[PDB]
């Protein structure tokens, strides 16, 4: 493309309040953690793009046979499934720590982004895009991309 400096054109129309969040700690992770208090936000995010992982990976695959007991199950550590979304830092915000922080941790991390439909979406990984943030009519921009850690790049 151009990689232009500025920031494209295209962008959300001001209604809904997007904003992932992260949590910590331990018990119902995933299933309700809502409960806990360890609900942290971290910025308001303008878009999200849930890219694939075209990874061996897949949803519960159960099945019974025989009547077996657990004698073998099937269970892969594949890390693919990368998660692009824009952001945005405003004048008297706060997120900068954060960011500053996570790449300087390099480290996985588990959160979540609110779509405007009423759901979420959980994504987890490590930030892999952290440098300057683009500064425009006193608003801050940035795009950031979480990249796990799997195989290398393409056969050329």
């Amino acid at each position: 493309g151009a990689m232009m400096p500025v920031p494209n054109p295209t962008m959300p129309v001001k209604g809904a309040g997007t904003t992932l969040w992260v949590y910590k700690g331990s018990g119902d992770p995933y299933a309700n953690p809502l409960s806990d208090v360890d609900w942290s936000r971290l910025a308001k995010v303008k878009d999200l793009t849930p890219g694939e992982l075209t990874a061996e990976s897949y949803d519960d695959s159960y099945l019974d046979d025989e009547d077996a007991d657990w004698t073998a199950t099937g269970q892969g550590q594949k890390s693919a499934g990368d998660t692009s979304f824009t952001l945005a830092w405003m004048p008297g915000e706060q997120g900068q720590q954060a960011l500053l922080a996570w790449f300087n941790e390099g480290d996985t991390r588990a959160y979540k982004i609110r779509f405007p439909n009423g759901t979420v979406d959980v994504f987890r990984g490590w930030v892999s895009s952290i440098g300057k943030a683009v500064t425009a009519k006193e608003v801050i921009t940035r795009t950031v991309k979480v990249t796990n850690v799997g195989r290398p790049s393409m056969a050329e």
